[PDB]
């Protein structure tokens, strides 16, 4: 399959890769995609665990580049399940004939820039060697699964799973003793599903994460049909926001309100369900005292959800500000702890010492299990790039240049590595926004930039070192006026032993970040040198 030479090579056929392929084709450029999976979808291809589902409403979490897709697709529920989102992606891939520009089952292993010819040379684990003028890394944010770091993993005699690499056949847990290690979004979704089959489920929790009710519901096909009438308009309202959704931006400070107004307001959000409570007051993510008032409200709801008070109290998040680890949407997760066959193992109080052939040993006891499910997250934001031998000008490795944390101009490019773009990764809003908004804007800005280079007969595009250092300082400085750096999250690299602890995302909001990108492009790509 892959061509020997191409204007642009794209790595990844998730949402980012697919749109890049599509837009570059519309721009008359030759383009080709390489993708490790057997088919399209990215995260929605790999994460097939039971209960997988989006936590941005279906009507917002979708593409907007095609009116036809917008008119014809029918979402069915407030939050789409993984199988549904996979169906939407295959729909889009079919409509635009995308598979013809993609090599599947192939991992990019190395890429090196050649200064003499201004081109990337890209190698794959099949021994393919492709020459591209431009290299676009659409390889994802949460795409390399992280195992936890525990001795004895290869000794466990039962069945071992990671939610990011879930089998393609359903997994039958009927009558088994099952462990789940991890209580982020993945563990919160997969656990209630396993609880329904397992003889016994042990949920091994380290830090409790904050979760609020999803309140999933059927979508009214009326509502849908009206939405369709003004769908493009509705999406531009989402693009003019900090978060890339219709979330209300609460104008008040959580400190200014009385306790009663605070409870009556938070009750409304709690009842309506969904993540919008994050923007209920302007300073929840800027001030510890404001944050703590909302945090206490959430924590009280949790204590009131679980009958046994001792168990309830082990579920209550402590030690970090609400919203600074990704807020989770839960569906009958806290309720699940009321069931007889469901056990919370608090591993802050009894740390896991080892996995054994039988199960898990903590400092207090051994748990015998037939299956162990790892909901332990991902090597975020940089994990997928670091799996590739990427070499830039003067043979600098990206893995070395970014060894103290990612260094980029606008998150889009890094100096010393010309003709290379990252889609929706570090240095940009990325997962701080609805990713379909983040992704569409980067794919357009990059592919426009490329078209602009061909139009003008230029062949080399590079971020100016001083602009990149200035950008990094800026990212760091605005993060430091929020509570985000205060907490060990995958946003700061806490997912991975030994990884540098640096908050990796642009927090100033999608809207502002887009303003800045447009202004840069409008000045002919200021902070880039084009030759
Ligand atoms: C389970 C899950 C649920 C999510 N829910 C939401 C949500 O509700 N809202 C939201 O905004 N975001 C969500 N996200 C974030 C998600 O990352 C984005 O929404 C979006 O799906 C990412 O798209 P992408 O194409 O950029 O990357 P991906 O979907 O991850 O696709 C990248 C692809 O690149 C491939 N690849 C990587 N390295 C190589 C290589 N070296 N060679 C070849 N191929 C390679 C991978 O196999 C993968 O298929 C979720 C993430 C996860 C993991
Ligand atoms: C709904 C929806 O859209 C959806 C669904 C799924 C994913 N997503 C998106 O992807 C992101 C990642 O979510 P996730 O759940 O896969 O990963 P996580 O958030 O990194 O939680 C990892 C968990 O494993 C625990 N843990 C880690 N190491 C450990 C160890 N050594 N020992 C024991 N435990 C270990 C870790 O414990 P602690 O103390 O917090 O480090 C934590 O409990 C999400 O944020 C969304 O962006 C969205």
């Amino acid at each position: 399959q892959p061509p020997e030479e191409v204007d642009v090579l794209v790595v990844g056929a998730g949402f980012s890769g697919l749109y890049a392929l599509y837009r570059l084709r519309e721009l008359g450029r030759s383009v080709h995609v390489i993708e490790t999976a057997g088919d399209v979808g990215g995260v929605w291809y790999w994460n097939r665990y039971p209960g997988a589902r989006c936590d941005i409403e279906s009507i917002e979490y979708c593409y907007s580049f095609s009116e036809e897709v917008l008119q014809e697709w029918n979402w069915t529920e407030r939050y789409a399940s993984q199988p549904e989102i996979l169906r939407y992606i295959n729909f889009v891939a079919d409509k635009f004939d995308l598979r013809s520009g993609i090599t599947f089952h192939t991992t990019v292993t190395a890429a090196a820039f050649d200064e003499a010819t201004n081109t990337w040379t890209v190698d794959t684990n099949h021994g393919d060697r492709i020459r591209a003028r431009y290299l676009i890394m659409a390889s994802g944010q949460l795409s390399v699964p992280q195992l936890p770091n525990f001795p004895g993993l290869k000794d466990f005699a039962g069945n071992l799973y990671h939610t990011g690499n879930w089998p393609h056949e359903p997994v039958d847990f009927s009558g088994q003793r099952v462990g789940v290690i991890g209580t982020g979004s993945s563990g919160i979704q997969v656990s209630p599903q396993i609880a329904k089959q397992a003889a016994e489920l042990f949920v091994f929790q380290r830090t409790p994460h904050f979760a609020v009710p999803a309140r999933n519901a059927p979508l009214d096909p009326e509502f849908l049909a009206d939405l369709k009438k003004r769908y493009a308009e509705f999406r531009e309202e989402s693009r003019n926001t900090p978060g890339g959704t219709h979330r209300y931006q609460g104008p008040k400070s959580a400190l200014e309100v009385s306790d009663e107004e605070l409870v009556e307001t938070l009750e409304r959000y709690w009842q309506e369900g969904g993540p919008d409570i994050l923007a209920a007051y302007r300073d929840i993510l800027r001030d510890r005292d404001a944050n703590e008032r909302v945090a206490e409200f959430i924590r009280n709801k949790i204590r009131n959800t679980v009958r046994d008070p001792e168990v309830a109290e082990r579920l209550v998040p402590k030690g970090y500000p609400f919203g600074t680890k990704r807020l989770i949407l839960e569906i009958d997760y806290y309720e699940m702890f009321n069931r007889d066959n469901v056990h919370l193992v608090d591993t802050l109080s009894a740390p896991i010492e080892t996995i054994t052939p039988r199960g898990v040993r903590t400092s207090e006891r051994e748990y015998e299990l037939d299956s162990l499910v790892l909901a332990t997250g991902f090597d975020a934001l940089t994990g997928a790039l670091f799996k590739i031998d990427i070499r830039g000008v003067g043979n600098v490795a990206l893995k070395e240049k970014w060894a103290a944390g990612p260094r980029t101009y606008l998150g889009l490019s890094t100096a010393g590595f010309p003709n290379l773009f990252f889609i929706a990764g570090p240095g940009s809003p990325s997962a701080l926004s609805n990713m379909l908004v983040s992704i569409e804007q980067h794919v357009e800005w990059v592919t426009d930039h490329i078209a602009y280079m061909f139009k003008n007969g230029l062949t080399r595009s590079e971020a100016v070192l001083e602009k990149e250092d200035e950008w990094v300082e800026h990212v760091n400085e605005i993060a430091d006026e929020t509570l985000y750096p205060m907490t060990a999250s995958w946003y700061t690299g806490a997912n991975v032993p030994g990884k540098p602890r640096v908050f990796m995302l642009y927090v100033g909001g999608f809207h502002r970040y887009r303003q800045i990108c447009d202004e840069v492009a409008a000045k002919g790509y200021e902070g880039f040198v084009l030759t």
